[PDB]
DNA sequence: GGGGGCATGCAGATCCCACAGGCGCG
DNA sequence: CCGCGCCTGTGGGATCTGCATGCCCC
């Protein structure tokens, strides 16, 4: 049981969180939801995002993976409260719009007259995935393509909660097709869809260093941030998380990530004993 | 008396994670 | 040569997202 920095719990919601609708039959029932799951290795965070907004309940799905549902709805203020206070930055912003002028047809209690679900429907509509195929038949008059969230990273804080959603710390390993010496790279990556590549295009500026590759448009719908100059990574990378914590899983391997660095500012990694902890230093973080 | 809210399942779709390899450059 | 690191390319599963349903209460 913990507490976790408001902007961090704000970038991890960018990452792995979800705002639902569900609309369910003529007795149209509503249900609003906001839902993390995530694997059991990183069930603390759902605990720690508990104990912060003290509300919501965590379950097992699977053997693997845990989940964190929030579905009543005065437990649900408290997540809206929040986030006004600390906004989303991702197109999932747009989600969370909706997601709350959805809460206040319903606040309202209007959100069961005949007039009600007829604007839930378009809201629905707009967030997530759309509509399904038997309301949209019953619904063929849907009118309202919503406004496109572009902001930039508001602060480190930010960032450590966000990757550790979508980031990644690794350790590379490549023997050299010219010399078999092993060679030891260190990088850090964070990949999302195209459709906040303004986002990921203003870390270059925020952190100052990285770059963005994208590949060709017809075969992915997702691009990549990463930095894979040592200099950046020790000196601008390091830094940042040491002054902004990870949360979950993630801490633990930006912690190995920082023990490779080291061995390698020391040059340590030339020697035989050296390669042989960093070779461990990356079995650790597959398990 | 039953309607709407809550808790609690289960499952599909995909956007991630954690990499690999070729090769130009200083 | 040689190590660095830009640059292209990716398998597979942890994700994001959706549907269902019996129970409870007021
Ligand atoms: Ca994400
Ligand atoms: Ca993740």
């Amino acid at each position: 049981r913990e507490s976790i920095n408001p902007w961090i719990l704000t970038g991890f919601a960018d990452a792995e969180g979800s705002f639902g609708l569900s609309i369910l039959n003529a007795r149209y029932h509503t249900r609003l939801s906001f839902t993390i799951m995530l694997h059991n290795k990183d069930k603390s965070i759902l605990e720690n995002i508990q104990s912060t907004w003290k509300v919501g309940i965590i379950t097992n799905n699977g053997d693997h993976y845990v989940t964190l549902r929030v579905t009543r709805f005065e437990d649900l203020k408290v997540i809206i409260d929040h986030f006004e206070k600390y906004p989303l930055v991702t197109q999932k912003l747009g989600d969370y719009k909706l997601f709350k002028q959805a809460f206040s047809v319903m606040e309202n209690k209007e959100h069961l007259k005949e007039n009600g679900i007829k604007e839930l429907v378009r809201i629905k509509a707009k967030m997530n995935w759309g509509l399904n195929d038997e309301l949209k038949k019953a619904f063929p008059e849907n009118i309202s393509e919503r406004p496109l969230i572009n902001k930039n990273i508001p602060n480190f804080k930010w960032l450590a909660g966000f990757t550790s959603g979508d980031g990644s710390f690794f350790v590379r390993l490549r023997k050299s097709n010219v010399n078999a010496r092993v060679r030891v790279q260190l990088v850090f990556e964070i990949s999302q869809h195209i459709r906040d590549k303004n986002l990921m295009n203003s870390l270059i500026t925020y952190l100052g260093c990285g770059h963005i590759y994208e590949g060709n448009k017809s075969e992915r719908s997702w691009l990549q941030f990463r930095v894979e100059k040592f200099s950046d990574i020790n000196d601008k990378i390091i830094p940042v998380f040491q002054e902004n914590t990870l949360i979950g899983v993630k801490l633990e391997d930006f912690e190995d990530w920082c023990k490779v660095a080291k061995l390698i500012e020391e040059k340590k990694h030339l020697t035989e004993s050296g390669l042989d902890e960093i070779k461990k230093i990356k079995l650790n973080m597959n398990k």
